[PDB]
DNA sequence: TAAAAGTAAATATGTTTAACCTGACATTTCCG
DNA sequence: CGGAAATGTCAGGTTAAACATATTTACTT
């Protein structure tokens, strides 16, 4: 449905946000630790596990920049290049850089197509 | 004048892996 | 045509996650 990019974190970020070690939620994810995981919305997208405290955030709306580039017929680094070199071209295009992975949303890819 | 020792699970640490962005540059497309 | 903007190549570097192993906690005997 909808997603608030101000409320999403990597596993490492959310781990330190809840006061645990950098690898806490990754270990919980890998070892199926439901007692920990059940408190969060999470989903591994590309090489990043996205976490949110807000259960109303539909993380399946996130698409990696490489996936978005391919959906437009472009080279794999298409959106990474716009983000890094021509960021005015992303104004009004929801996106979030999380460190290993740059993300757009399904909705903001549609807005970009129209542009 | 309880403590020590054992323990399995939880949590943390160090090291490596794979994602995929970065960065310099090349080439193609747009539009006067 | 011609310059500018858009989009492409690819090695390599930086990152979060994975992995392997150790330490700490919580608890019992």
């Amino acid at each position: 449905g909808k997603i608030n990019l101000n409320q999403i974190y990597t596993a490492k970020e959310m781990s330190e946000r809840i006061g645990k070690n950098r690898n806490y939620l990754s270990q919980a994810y890998r070892n199926n630790k439901h007692e920990i995981l059940k408190n969060f919305n999470y989903r591994k997208i590309g090489g990043t596990i996205i976490f949110s405290d807000n259960p109303n955030n539909d993380l399946s709306q996130l698409i990696t920049a490489k996936e978005a580039s391919q959906l437009l017929g472009k080279n794999d680094e298409y959106f990474a290049h716009i983000y890094k070199r021509f960021p005015h071209r992303l104004e009004g295009i929801d996106h979030i850089y999380t460190g290993k992975t740059l993300f757009l949303t399904k909705e903001s890819l549609e807005v970009f197509k129209k542009k």
